[PDB]
Order: structure tokens, then sequence, then C-alpha cells
């Protein structure tokens, strides 16, 4: 599934996120276009041969099991494939360990280049919440 921005803010309003951690929800639907351009489906390799998967391409390093990343954690409890559902109920609760995990949203490095110190408000402007 490829969301527009209001209806990802909306979903993801709905799954707690807003203010999550401290972290506005414009925060978080930034993160989400930068990292996946809001397609639940996208994919992409690492050098070190693990994969992030998802609209927030979440890594099998350490938070889920694809079966092909050795010597690597599934802190999530959860297979990637999972990540790259329409329902994006599975994404939310694993993005929810990330941030509680000691660095916040740093762990995302589109969000650390491209979002924090910016107004990200304009992120959720026009949108019914
Ligand atoms: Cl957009
Ligand atoms: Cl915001
Ligand atoms: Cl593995
Ligand atoms: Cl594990
Ligand atoms: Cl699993
Ligand atoms: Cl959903
Ligand atoms: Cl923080
Ligand atoms: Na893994």
């Amino acid at each position: 599934k490829v969301f527009g921005r209001c209806e990802l803010a909306a979903a993801m309003k709905r799954h707690g996120l807003d203010n999550y951690r401290g972290y506005s929800l414009g925060n978080w639907v930034c993160a989400a276009k930068f990292e996946s351009n809001f397609n639940t489906q996208a994919t992409n390799r690492n050098t070190d041969g693990s994969t992030d998967y998802g609209i927030l391409q979440i890594n099998s390093r350490w938070w889920c099991n694809d079966g092909r990343t050795p010597g690597s954690r599934n802190l999530c409890n959860i297979p990637c494939s999972a990540l790259l559902s329409s329902d994006i109920t599975a994404s939310v609760n694993c993005a929810k360990k990330i941030v509680s995990d000691g660095n916040g949203m740093n762990a995302w490095v589109a969000w650390r280049n491209r979002c924090k110190g910016t107004d990200v408000q304009a992120w959720i402007r026009g949108c019914r919440l």
C-alpha cells in the first residue's frame, strides 16, 4: 500500500504515536516519507547483508527475522514480512520499542539528516485529525 500524507498521519495517531516519548506526529510522518516514500512494501539491502523493511525501514540485524541475516536478533518477535503489510500495526508496535532504546529517533538516519531541526508540523498541515 502507498499511503497519502494525511491518511498515514491519521493511522499513526490512532495507533498512539503522537507525542510518543515526546515526538510530535509530524516527526513520524517526515521519517516515513524519506525512509519509504510512504510505501509499506519498500525493502533495501545493506552492505553488512541485513535488509530494511516497510514504511519505517526497520532493520533485520536487530528487530525482525528474515531467515538470511546470520547472528542477528529479533527484538520485536516478528517475521520481517509482517512489516510489509497494508496494516501498519506491526511496524508501529516495533517502532515504539526502537524509539525507547536510548537514541530516540536518531535510530532513523533519514530522520536525523532530513527532519531533525526542521518545521516538522508542516507534515500534518491541512489534515483532519
Ligand atoms: Cl508528501
Ligand atoms: Cl508535529
Ligand atoms: Cl536470520
Ligand atoms: Cl532476539
Ligand atoms: Cl518471528
Ligand atoms: Cl493501518
Ligand atoms: Cl529522545
Ligand atoms: Na534478525
